[PDB]
């Protein structure tokens, strides 16, 4: 086996969750200690069910920007008894695009899905179902629901969470390092 597959493969073990909230089914990832991301429209309550229980969040912070701008990622701390294997090394320090990405899923439903998302570029602005949204990247890949949280991913680096798309185009909040430092 080749080295992006095992790479991805590894991720979907050890950091790419399948969880559950009110509001449906999510892909979150699990990036060091008991710290994970979520898309801010999951709305994690005080608890969330990961794969095969229920787990109890310490504590939630919804990312915004310098002018107030929402980023759609939501940070929690989880009350696990497991410390996540520690990949904020293979999270950049900014937001990067990148060529010939691949989208990770991993839902109940979707289950270690692998999307063909193609090369994903700085978008910045997007209005997501009424909400305004900074840090931004795009992909020409028709994207559809159920893949939010989706993680985007292209030669060991991890740079986006999937939030949304319009029928011809998906959209990741961009990932860098130092939300989770
Ligand atoms: C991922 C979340 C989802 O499926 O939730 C229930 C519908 C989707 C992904 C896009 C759906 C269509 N194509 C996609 O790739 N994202 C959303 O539905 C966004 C719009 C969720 C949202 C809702 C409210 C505020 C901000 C974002």
């Amino acid at each position: 086996m080749g080295p992006s597959l095992d790479f991805a493969l590894s991720l979907l073990r050890r950091n790419v969750r399948q969880v559950q909230t009110d509001q449906g089914h999510f892909t979150m990832l699990g990036v060091r200690d008991r710290l994970a991301v979520l898309p801010r429209h999951s709305q994690p309550g005080k608890t969330i069910w990961i794969e095969h229980k229920l787990v109890n969040i310490l504590d939630a912070v919804e990312l915004v920007d310098e002018q107030g701008v929402n980023l759609e990622l939501t940070l929690i701390t989880l009350d696990t008894n497991e410390k996540f294997r520690d990949i904020t090394k293979f999270i950049p320090e900014n937001i990067s695009t990148a060529s010939d990405a691949t989208l990770v899923i991993n839902t109940e439903h979707m289950p270690s899905m692998f999307v063909p998302v193609g090369d994903v570029v700085q978008y910045g602005f997007l209005n997501l179902s009424g909400k305004p949204t900074h840090r931004t990247m795009m992909y020409n890949f028709p994207t559809k629901a159920g893949q939010c949280g989706g993680v985007v991913t292209s030669v060991g680096k991890v740079i986006g969470i999937h939030i949304g798309g319009n029928g011809r185009q998906g959209f990741c909040a961009g990932l860098k390092r130092s939300y989770f430092a």
